[PDB]
Formats: structure tokens, sequence, C-alpha cells
């Protein structure tokens, strides 16, 4: 006679109640958690279960209510990793959640928001996966759902591996979990540092359909990462990138998936080498980039162009009343962090001239924005007025 | 490990997304379709799903989007086909709906109304069928839902045959699907001619339970189809079908069920023969009936009764001052679209005369309405007052 | 353009609003005589009514990627790509390929087929390439992606 009984058995003791009191006024919030770590006490709950905590307090399935600590958690993969000191603790076997297909069977393990807060038990729900992730778009995503979901629990697969943490978002019937894989690392880099510090890297990716790799030259069932864009200085420039590349492994890891790259990367540090795999009009090349730090690199792209970073500029000639014939570059965006916004400059101005001399086009525009002086004087026309402002 | 992962990989790319643009104001819409035949492109949704549609557009999950052509839709059915011309395309195999039991596992497979517009994926539930079909009445019932239900998309059984057609009217946690052989039916007969033109045949037919079947002289577990009614110059009056009848074999197809008969009926065109195997009173007849056109048969019934046809009639007496006695037929009911109505007759009148004579009962007004004339003069009592009507 | 109608057929033509009301009830397959002044000598012209979708039919195949599509030149230093030159898409009609296949207003086509794309021509030519599909590159805000135009 078929069940999940016996798996499930062994590995509830592993998921356990996590109560938080705090203020935003207090509030009390309680969640689920999923023992990782048994040796050392490391529980993973969602971070949005954690956020705002005074305390946070553990419950076993064995009785014991125990003080946790928070050792960091990452708001943008919805995760925290959480310390308590304790003995006699069990987990389960953690699995791998590339691996996982549409079609298996999972259950959830974790109380809706309603329920059990007082019995030291956790509901069980079970289902098949639905859909896998796509980054709702951003999960692994089930039909194994109770009471609009659960946050922090455990998502495990048929033989009681961990596959992935669940969590809920405000879909009826429909259960979402963060991906073990993806998981593990995070875990890992806050249990060493404390908390994820993301770099650069300037790859945007896109998923390889079979239609795109057959019009770009591969096989129907070719699998790899499209490169959609690289950034100009950009380490992934600097290390050889171009637009229409297909990653397929980097570092150890073969990517099959374009949502693959974009986690692997995030969670990499500045500092990393990084091995880049590629398919490029069919000649496989490997390129090898250093992930950087992202206000680094602000600073040089506006200590290279000091005068004009972070402004949209194009070439305008223009009869305008009350201006007669108008020749010059129009800002046609400008970010608010730029020097140029600073000194006054508006999208929709006109520069006609820098430094008192003419300017027609971009290119006359940038220049004279080298020239090695401590302020550009730019002439601007704004509708039917104008301003001479000073960039600094 | 089992898992219905293998099942389904290979048949998802069956499934597909549809989407529509229209004006009711301009609308977007989208939901789900299933290619039943891969040589010629034809995709069945539902009916609702591209109504007022001026654009509708197929996604595979190889990625292609394409131009779609709608062959025809049957508003009753909630079904229509559509063509999109493309190659290598891939379908499933279609099975028999009326093999399915309360209990047996499927999947539904297609979107619901919120999710993954963008990525070529179809989202996976799994469940058993909860209820068959009893024309909520009208479809399989089943578990398997999400988000409120797909519809256009593909009910699947565990060997992954298509067994019908899902669709999301507004029952949460509870899947429908129009079952794949009346699907069949639809789709040929829209192919072959561009829409169902139902005829007419005059049986109504009532589920045979076991305990009618036992009080009409067969054993408990006899199936076929209860005739409750026969209308009076019906095609199936004609056949020489009575009420009490049991229906046990239409055409090439035995009925076990009363919902069977019903369906297939319908599909069937003006001019059809078709054969009806009955049990009366414990011995079987064969009668052979012709399919007409509805339009046709109101014709022959309007030019037999020309001036009465419509009217529901009954015999009256009854001291009503300020009038004295009152004898004459009461008109009971009478249909807008009669030639009765047309001349001012309504429900509550009495007819006391008809071409100047005495009209006492219903037989004496049906006489002398077969009075070879061009009209028919009506006197007429209502309320407290009294009209002359010309019935043409 | 710039020639005078003063006859359909035998309707004679006094005022521009019958021009509408001749031809509209025209079925199609008809032979229409249009009778024109143009630099005041009088001609005549015969015209056949053709369907409606028949005709976008035959504009849409005999340009089968970019019809529909309003474009421009387009030069501009745009942060973060830099100094962005492309074909930018003005407007899309929505049931054109393009529209179809992913691209909207705002749009800058930066590549097709692989090659660059600096000015119109360079992106009409390029289309011309003997295929079912024409592959672009699309700039969007931030992002870009390609599409397939088939």
């Amino acid at each position: 006679m078929p069940s999940m009984a016996p798996v499930l058995k062994n590995i509830m003791p592993a998921i356990v109640n996590v109560a938080v009191q705090g203020y935003l006024r207090k509030f009390e919030s309680i969640g689920s958690g999923v023992i990782i770590d048994p040796n050392n006490g490391v529980i993973i709950t969602n971070d949005h279960v954690i956020r705002n905590a005074s305390l946070i307090t553990v419950t076993l399935q064995d009785g014991r209510r125990l003080k946790a600590r928070l050792i960091g958690g990452d708001s943008e993969t919805d995760l925290a990793v959480l310390k308590i000191d304790a003995k006699n603790l069990k987990s389960l076997v953690i699995g791998d959640s590339d691996k996982l297909e549409v079609g298996d069977f999972v259950v959830a393990i974790g109380n809706p928001f309603g329920l059990n807060s007082f019995g030291n038990s956790q509901s069980a729900t079970f289902g098949i996966v639905s859909a896998l992730k796509r980054s709702v778009e951003n999960f692994i995503q089930t039909d194994a759902a109770i009471g609009g979901g659960n946050s922090g629990g455990a998502l495990v697969n048929a033989k009681g591996e961990l596959i992935g943490i669940n969590t809920a978002i405000l879909n009826v019937g429909i259960g979402f979990a963060i991906p073990i894989n993806m998981v593990k690392d995070v875990a890992q880099q806050i249990i060493k540092f404390g908390s994820i510090h993301r770099g650069l890297m300037g790859i945007f990716v896109q998923h390889l359909t079979p239609e795109l790799a057959q019009a770009m030259g591969y096989p129907e069932d070719f699998q790899g990462a499209l490169v959609s864009q690289v950034n100009p200085n950009s380490p992934a420039e600097l290390a050889g990138l171009k637009a229409g590349d297909i990653i397929t492994q980097i570092n150890d890891t073969k990517i099959t998936q374009a949502t693959q790259v974009k986690t692997t990367i995030s969670l990499l540090r500045v500092g990393s080498t990084v091995k880049i795999i590629v398919e490029r009009d069919n000649k496989p090349l490997t390129l090898s980039a250093v992930v950087t730090d992202i206000k680094s690199h602000e600073q040089k792209l506006q200590s290279n162009n000091p005068f004009l970073y972070g402004l949209a500029l194009r070439a305008f000639e223009q009869e305008s009343p009350p201006h007669g014939n108008v020749i010059g570059v129009q800002v046609v965006g400008a970010s608010e962090n730029s020097a140029g916004w600073r000194a006054g400059i508006r999208p929709g101005d006109i520069i006609i001239s820098a430094n008192k001399k003419p300017v027609t086009d971009v290119k006359s525009l940038q220049t004279i924005a080298q020239e090695k002086k401590k302020e550009l004087l730019v002439q601007v026309l704004r509708g039917p007025g104008s301003m001479y402002l000073l960039v600094i």
C-alpha cells in the first residue's frame, strides 16, 4: 500500500516553527524553517519571515522552544539563515533542484498563515511540480498548497530530499518554492560573510528557444544561455563577450538555461575570476572575467566622462521661435545623479554652446568636454528662454 | 520512482498559447489550445477564448508566434477550431472519454487566467476525475485545477492521452473538461462545413436509474436512455418512438447513459437517417428516423394550423359580471410569434365566437379554424370589455 | 495626387463626399471609370476594386518583415548602452509580423541577421536576405533581446 508516510515521518523533525516579535507598532508573525545543518544548528527560512524582528524563537517537533540568532538575510532572494544552539537535531538529505521536472511528485511541509501555531506539528500537502522557475516567474511552482501557501518550510521530492524552500506571495491552489541549489549558495555565503555583497558583470541573458537556436545555426535541442547585450566598459566586455554568444558553462556549472546564469553570477563576489565558456557562430571560446564593485565601476564611468556622464544626448537642428534656427545637442535624458543634473541641466534642454564654443553634434560636445579644466560652461535653450550653467 | 514527468514531456509541445485582440472597446484575452492534427495545423480551444477576435496568435513551446485562422466555432458546446500553417508540429494520442471513471488520475495542462503569459510554458496540475458529465452538470469534473482553472487546454489521463478539453466557469479546487469524444465530432463537422447546423429530432431523454429500470421490468444493472417524451409531428414520432422506450443504440454507438444520447443527436445534421435501437416492455425494436430542419418543422406546424398555432387553449364556462354567463375558449397562453398574437389575442382572452359562430370548446374552435378561408374573425372578451380581431 | 475627379462611372462628382459614397458601395471585382482633370486635360482612368483582405495580404507578403512598421534612423548616447546606432521603431501596427514577434514602439533595432543597422535602407536591405525569418536585436530601455520576425 503506497503512502508518503514513511518518508515524511523521518524528515518532519527537520521542519520547524519560526516565531517573531518586533516593531514595524509591535507585531507578531510566524512561519516555518528548515534545518539544513544539524551539527551547527543552521536553519533556513525566508527573509520576509524574520524582517524587523527583535525576537526570534524556533519550536522543534520535539517540544523545545529555542532562542534563535540571525546570522544574516538576503531580501532579494528572500532567504535568511538562523542559528540555534542545541543538540540532538535532525535534518534531511539535500537534493539537486536542477534535476526537477514538471510532473514529479512533491510534498510541501509547512503551516499556512492561519494554522497550528500551538502543536509542534507542521502541515503536509501533496502534488506535482507544475512549472519550472523562469526569471511568479521567479520560483519553482507546484499545485501543493494549502491555506494560501507556506513560507520558510520545506519542499521535498518523492524520496524525501529537500528540493526547495517554500514561499507565500499574495494564485489559488498554487505553491511556490525557492530552489535548493540557489539556497545552498546563499547560505554558505551568508555563513562565511554575513551577507551577499553583489558585484557587477554586465551580462544580460535570454532564454535560448529551439526557434532561436536554429535561426542562429545550432540544432533544435541545443542548450545554453543567449547573451542579448554586453554593456560597454563592463567586465563581460573586457573578457570578450559579445551579443549573440551562447553561454554553455560558467566555472564548474554547465548552463542549459538562461535562468541558471543570472543566479550563479549574482551570488558571486567582487574579486572572483569567472570562467565563461561560450559558443560563437559554432566555435567554442573560453573567456575569463573579473567581478567588480558596482560603485567602483560607476566611479570609473564618471571620472572618465566627468561632465556628461548620466546624460542622453542627440544632435538637434530646428527652426524654433523665438530663437530662430537652433543648432545644438538636445538633452533627451539625465540621471538625477549626474554633474549635469546638479548644475541644472534638464531633459528637453538644448545645449548650444560649451566653454563659449558652438556645439553642432554630440561628438562636437564630447570633444570640448575632454578639455582639461575644472568645469564646463554650458549655454542651454529651455523652451523660450536660456540659461548658462556650470558643470562641476 | 513514479512521476508524471515522462508522459508530460512528450505531450507538452501539443499544448499552446492562444492570444486574442479585438473590440467588444479593445480587449485582450489569452487562453490555451491543443493541437489535434499536426499535419494540418488544426488546433482546438474554447469558443469563449476566441469570440470577438480580430487577431488570434498561437505561441508554441518551441518559440514560434504564429498567426492563426478561425475555421469555425460553436458557442453551445463552447468549442472553436483553429488553423495555423507551420511544420514540425506535435500532437498526442487522442483517447476515449466514454471510458473515464471517477477515481482515474488526470493532469490538466494549461495556464490559469493570471499566469505565464510570456514563457511558452504551460502549467500542469494533477488529480482525479471527481464526477462524470451529467447534462456544472455539463462537463467532466476533476480536482485538478489551478488559479480558477484553465480554458482551451488539455485534460489527459495517466497514459498521456487526451480525454478532454479544459474549460473555466466562474467551485474552488474544481476543474472542468469538455469530453474528447464530443470534441472530435464537432471538430470534424466544423472542418467539413464551417459550423454545426443543428436539426430536430424531438426526443427528450432521462437518466435510467437502477430504481427506474426495475420499476419498468428490467434488471438493476440494465443500461440505456429513458425516453420521457416524444413530441407530436416530430421525427421521433414518425419513426415510432414512444415515451417509456429505452434507447440502447444509436447508429453505431451503444447507449448506456442518457447524456450520451443528447450529444450524438445534437451534432447530427439535417438529412441524416438515424438508426435507433430501443427496448419496449422487454422487446427490442429498430426504428429509423430522419433529422429535419427546425424552421421547416415550424412551418409545417403553422401552415397545418394557420390561425391557432402557438396558442394554449381550454374550455371555459363561468358567470362573469358584467358579461353574464360566458362560454368560450380561454387563451391560456400565446407565443408572440403566432398569427394570434399578431392579430391582438392575449393570454386571458376568452374566444366566444369564430367567423360569427359560437364557440363552446376547443374542438369546436379547431373545426371552424379548419374552414378554407383567408382569415379567422374572432370575438374575444377581455376582462370587462370586448374586441373583434382578425387572424391572418 | 492633385488630380481632380469629375466623374465616377455614371455619377457626376461635384463634391468630395460623393466620392466615398459612390465607391464604398462598389463591389470587389468591378471596373470603375474615374474621370479626372489633370493640368486642365481630361483623362479617364480605369481601376479594379480589390478585396481589402487580399490587398493587405499583398502588401504583407511583399514586405514580409517590416510591414506595418514606422521607422527612422537613430543615433544617440543612451546610458548605459553607450552610443546606440540603429533604427528606432516609431510605430508598429498591431497586426504586423513585427508586433507578433514582440517588437514595440520605442524599440531600437541595432542589428539584423547579425549585422549592424545604421539607417533605414540598411535594415530594408538586410531584411531582403532570402529567408523565412528576420533575426533582430532590439534595445528597449536598459535591456535588449533577440526576436525572430516570421
